[PDB]
């Protein structure tokens, strides 16, 4: 589908379900959990996973 | 010992080693890992654990 | 229009085009430049100007 | 002399006196102005200048 967010901080995973993030990485957020994590697809690396909500910003 | 940082965003753990954070929580960071995670002690809840570096700011 | 961000750090200008920021100041970001600066309107002081991107966070 | 801080956010100048910053750049802060700006020397690029205080953290 289409790009919803952009990563603003670098995020390096420590757990299996976490998604790696480079700054300015295009993201397609598929779910915004109630516990403040985002389930998304990294369009640069073609990878799915979760990451802390504050590491990304919407693109609008 | 003494307070080094202050949590600025709310962080809810998903993994055993992660530390829960409320906004404005006093933190005593014991280690600043090279992969961008902080090992700290939450002075409000008396709990140890790790969390994403950008969720806290130094107090000076 | 409506509030988009919130200032999180105190920012005191040094140049004519920079916008003064108090912590927790409501901001209406009108443009997110590609060089990492934000052109915004401070709803508390009714002033326009630019400031470093990391000094504000979206409100959602 | 010796390294005092580390840049944590990317900073791209807009004015002559501002100092460019890459994330994790070693900095030798020479002055901590009262208006929240830092006059420093970037040890990676060998350049002097000023930048917003919150973009760097001490190394201790």
């Amino acid at each position: 589908h289409e790009q919803t967010h952009r990563a603003i901080f670098r995020f390096v995973p420590r757990h299996e379900d976490e998604l790696e993030l480079e700054v300015d990485d295009p993201l397609l957020v598929e779910l915004q959990a109630e516990d403040y994590w985002y389930e998304a697809y990294n369009m640069r690396t073609g990878a799915r996973g979760v990451f802390p909500a504050y590491y990304a910003i919407e693109v609008t």
